[PDB]
RNA sequence: ACUGAAACUGUAGUAGAACCAAUCGGGGUCGUCAAUA
């Protein structure tokens, strides 16, 4: 298997309700019908997790060696941004939202003739 | 065919009240490139 695949981003014209485009609930108050609060999550690794600290990357002959990123207690500092981006991309998939990061992609790509 | 004199433009008054330097973003990952014989 190729180590990547894709999740189809179905078009979303005519999608309605909470999966549609909607005005945001907002932050001004806790809405009577809408949930707020704390979710506690356990994350456990199944395969090893790379958390490279690019601030401490060391280079020889243009090759970069990364240590693990560690916190003020010397345990691995898994960034919440890295969790959030995993979670968001997973969320965007199963919810089929707009794709949050689409770069320009506005030039025609190129290929070579046989 | 005799200059008026003398008299503080001063006294009171907080450039201040309200306002989040903030919103979004996995330190990530695969096949291209060259054109002829």
């Amino acid at each position: 298997h190729n180590p990547y695949n894709f999740v189809p981003a179905l078009p979303r014209d005519g999608i309605t309700g909470d999966l549609g485009d909607c005005a945001p609930a907002g932050h001004s108050y806790y809405h009577g019908d809408k949930y707020s609060g704390r979710i506690a999550v356990k994350l456990t690794t199944v395969t090893p997790l790379l958390i490279p600290d690019a601030s401490k990357e060391e280079i020889n002959n243009n090759h970069k060696t990364y240590p693990v990123r560690i916190g003020k207690d010397g345990k691995p500092y898994l960034p919440p941004t890295s969790i959030k981006g995993m979670l968001r991309s997973a969320y965007e998939a199963v919810t089929n939202s707009r794709l949050a990061v689409f770069e320009d992609h506005d030039s025609r790509l190129a290929y070579r003739m046989p």
